[PDB]
């Protein structure tokens, strides 16, 4: 991209210098600009490489007299556009009101420029290459500079306030995706006040969402507490408490498919989870929370550690006979084998754990039936991205419910290997009971720093441990290669090897040291240098990398975490049935307020 | 709670709204106000939800106008409270009061109002669902706003000073309980000198608690050292230093039968320890540990450990004779058991350890006539919940003493199984040699951080602990399920599955590995799982987390280990003799200051 954007910049600025016209609009030589106007034959429709004209070229280094003389030769000029690729619809419109003086744009509203020109070039995209996301409208481009006075010039002189762009954008949902937040409130403040002659605060964009939606998705907070001041009624004051009455209709979006909290917590911005921080959202989510949220994920959580039992004694009662074949075989250690499925259910024990096995399966498939939907609704990634979501947690207990098909299947039907999908299975299993450890405070924020830990040292620490794992194996295996392995057979072969150096870098079992025969010297030496740089340097050191690590992270895990219980409970209002969570807030129908439901928050001041 | 309040105000907003006299007496509309006051048909007695008049809502809005055009109409309603349950007893005046307006409270007095009105609704009292305590009285109501015209407004049209609210608070009570303690300091400054006119300083409430004992017991040390400049008397100043003599009347408490710095120390809230940092009381409490309770609390610290070794003895020199039942049968190792009672003792040293087990079996006895009336006296929450108090060493010296009861009792009549209460009675009676290490800097803080560790990080460091030691020893059973236990009996059973990766969990015994056998490849890769994730990872994620978590606590418990020694000298003070304990302080009838007792400070500044 960035070739691309560089070559149409150096030919814009060839195109200008070799252009006379426009090289002289550029530098506000004006007596040449009388000498050249003055001209009847000089081409006053010649463009520049992108297609702009000389009047873009006096509108884009703030040249007044340029651009008001260009206009008494060529009126005309105001309204052709650039036609080129990357400014597909810019007019000198735009470039006037991105420059912010009032001059110019006056004349260029006095000699006819149309308002409504949209600007489709691939610059002006809502895009990461670009720097900005200022709209496609003169009237969204006043809006995001700031100007007061260049949007009411806009507005008496036309800009339809309900304009979409190419993303469907309105002007209020460009102004939400701005930075510096307080300068854009009075900003939607005047053009919330030049709406009322539907409302452009209730219509959606391509994507689906509100202003309101927008403003929970992008997480700006200042822009969140500015659209509160209109949703909220202050019932009375007393002393320094006051009872105000905040609406729910636009936060707990009982009526809507997607919810308002579920995009705040299912959103990929960094900031979107401190609008579950602000003071209508986080008395309702925890309103939610302690009345409907913790005790039935307590009741989810035991139900799943039941199942656990059962699905961990039946692993343990797995039927296993006698082995028929005869061993005649020295290493070898298996005594029993798997029975086959016409002997595997013969007695009542083995009816007890039939019905156990049936339990395991049957609430392996009401997992995936849980869970497939959630995967195929919202974004795949998201799904099994998001922290907050439980990504990795879902995507362990979507393989749990896979190893105990594929173990159904190996039941079925007669083949040996049940062992090892009962081991990841069991182990997947337990390490999944773990998502319910967000409901609690002592087990939250731990668990999330776990798996930050998961994702963050310890993959940087295996592969710089499995480099030292490979060279010391190697050396291991090699000094030990012309020895009796009947004496030290710790590094016999060389996947026993990698195993022992592997346990020798936790410190996990011990050195390889046969007192009674005399070992290699330089097996002495190679454990020294082995000793002194994995297990004092480099296991300490990552010791010290996560205790450094660890305070950094620390604040991110506290707040990550009451922006987790509130995922977990719009999980659980979505996922359970409608009778079990009822609608929050006060019923206004009942007090007459006219079917709107309002969460009163009663707080404390002075 | 938070439901019914919810309901109690939109229904008094819907009464609000439905009559239109309350709902022009809240919006201030004063011509719609001269034409229903204007008609006698209007009943002036209508009420709201909660039973609140016109001149009420007039005052909860600060509307001055339509209050003074209600009690033209009717100056009886300045009589009538609200009269359902959350304002039972709520006037005009404790709403005007709070709003403080002078005009209203001033034509509120004028028409009559009664001073002495107590609003008893559960809205006023003392509880954390109500957001301000301000008491019952306008007269409290006014100390806690902080107003001093309305108060002195109020003293002049009546207001005793000596008005007790449901907990028995007067207002000088309350005006501990506030916060902005610098600003309620000058209405106490008011208040004591409208007293003048017994003390109140000296009136319990219903809890017994004096305003000097409640403000130690909250904690608020502005308030503290305010009421302590009516009990010190500057002696004298030299240059720099000054001497100067405060009385110990009220904070020694020798004649109560609660004293100040019990309560002080035995308290809920986080700020109470700080009392014992302030000016009249450390001195006190340093010179009562340095003189009295350092060498009391070592001689009875060296007593307990000469009591451990007597107990050690007496379990190490147990009667034990030679099994009389024949073995026959691998695997077992006892060739012991204990003696019957008329065997135990027929020789010179069973009857030296007999002496040794009574000298054990009366202490335990007079362990519990110590500790017992502790848990029957002061509440026993507190009792086993205060760590200033030692709770958690209480609780295993009252376990200890039980267990070694039950040994008395199993040694009397003969049953077999005694080792198993000596096991946990020597391990709790030589962890609770630990309460003793708070009398010293060196051994208390430290001691005070692991219990903190026993409360804080290694609950939920076993909580995730356990679940990935049953998942691991699930798998680590099932994968040598069909191998023989006798080449590799870590994981021959299920309990023994269990211990064995709860060993490998915390790195003690080495991993199983016989290389003399071919052990099962799925153990290879489920082993280097664990070795990852639990032994790597978690472990020494403990360790970061306690790292992180010791310097945010380290201020915590270091001043919690000087409220800690404050503590001992209390308890050390009341449970031995009164000969052995004088009276701290300086006799002031010897010097004729009058059957008081003070502590002399000698101080420097500039």
């Amino acid at each position: 991209w960035e070739q691309y954007r560089d070559r149409v910049n150096m030919l814009q600025q060839e195109r200008i210098r070799d252009s006379p016209l426009l090289q002289a609009a550029k530098e506000n030589d004006l007596r040449l600009l009388k000498i050249l106007l003055l001209n009847q034959s000089c081409d006053f429709q010649q463009r520049g490489a992108v297609g702009e004209t000389a009047l873009h070229v006096a509108a884009l280094y703030d040249n007044l007299e340029a651009a008001t003389l260009l206009m008494e030769a060529a009126p005309e000029l105001a309204k052709e556009p650039a036609l080129c690729e990357p400014f597909v619809g810019q007019t000198a419109l735009h470039i006037a009101v991105m420059n912010q003086n009032l001059n110019l744009v006056r004349a260029l509203l006095a000699r006819g420029a149309s308002v409504s020109a949209r600007a489709t070039g691939a610059a002006f995209r809502r895009s990461p290459h670009n720097l900005i996301y200022y709209g496609e409208h003169p009237l969204s481009f006043a809006a995001c500079v700031g100007s007061e006075e260049i949007v009411r010039l806009l507005i008496e002189h036309g800009a339809d306030i309900r304009a979409q762009d190419s993303l469907g954008n309105t002007v209020l949902h460009i102004l939400i995706l701005q930075p510096n937040k307080t300068f854009a409130c009075q900003m939607y403040n005047l053009l919330l006040s030049y709406d009322e002659h539907q409302s452009l605060e209730l219509v959606p964009n391509h994507q689906g969402l509100t202003p309101f939606k927008l403003a929970g998705v992008e997480g700006n907070t200042v822009m969140f507490q500015h659209l509160m001041q209109k949703r909220k009624h202050v019932q009375w004051t007393c002393g320094p408490l006051t009872s105000t009455l905040y609406d729910l209709t636009e936060i707990d979006s009982w009526g809507e498919e997607l919810s308002f909290l579920e995009l705040v917590v299912s959103s990929k911005k960094r900031e979107a989870r401190q609008i579950l921080e602000q003071t209508p959202v986080k008395e309702l989510v925890s309103f939610k929370w302690k009345k409907y949220g913790r005790p039935y994920f307590c009741v989810l959580a035991s139900l799943y550690i039941l199942y656990m039992i059962c699905f961990t004694t039946c692993c343990i009662y797995r039927p296993l006979k006698l082995r028929d074949d005869n061993r005649t075989d020295p290493r070898d250690i298996t005594i029993l084998q798997q029975k086959l499925l016409q002997e595997a259910y013969v007695t009542h024990q083995d009816n007890i754990r039939l019905v156990g096995e049936l339990v395991t399966v049957t609430g392996a498939v009401i997992i995936l039936l849980l869970e497939i939907p959630d995967i195929f609704r919202v974004g795949a990634s998201r799904y099994f991205g998001q922290t907050i979501l439980g990504g990795p947690f879902h995507v362990i207990i979507i393989t749990y419910a896979s190893l105990v098909l594929l173990t159904m299947v190996m039941r079925l039907t007669n083949m040996n290997g049940e062992v090892v999908p009962l081991s990841f299975a069991l182990v997947l299993g337990w390490c999944s009971v773990m998502y319910f450890a967000r409901g609690f405070q002592m087990l939250g924020p731990f668990t999330i720093m776990i798996q930050k830990m998961i994702f963050g040292d310890l993959m940087r620490f295996c592969w710089l441990m499995a480099v030292v794992i490979l060279g010391f194996a190697s050396a291991f295996h090699i000094t030990f290669q012309t020895e009796d392995p009947n004496n030290l057979g710790e590094f016999s072969d060389y996947p026993t090897a990698l195993f022992s150096t592997f346990e020798l870098f936790l410190t996990i079992i011990d050195g390889p040291a046969n007192y009674s025969v005399d070992l290699p010297f330089m097996y002495c030496i190679t454990y020294a240098a082995f000793a002194i740089i994995a297990t004092l340097l480099m296991l300490n050191l990552f010791i010290a990398m996560m205790g450094d690590t660890h305070w950094r992270v620390a604040q991110e895990r506290d707040e990550l975490w009451r922006a987790q219980v509130v995922a977990t409970t719009v999980m659980l209002e979505r996922k359970m049935p409608r009778f079990l969570w009822p609608r929050s807030g006060i019923c206004g129908y009942e007090y007459g307020l006219g079917d709107r439901w309002f969460l009163r928050v009663e707080n404390h001041h002075d």
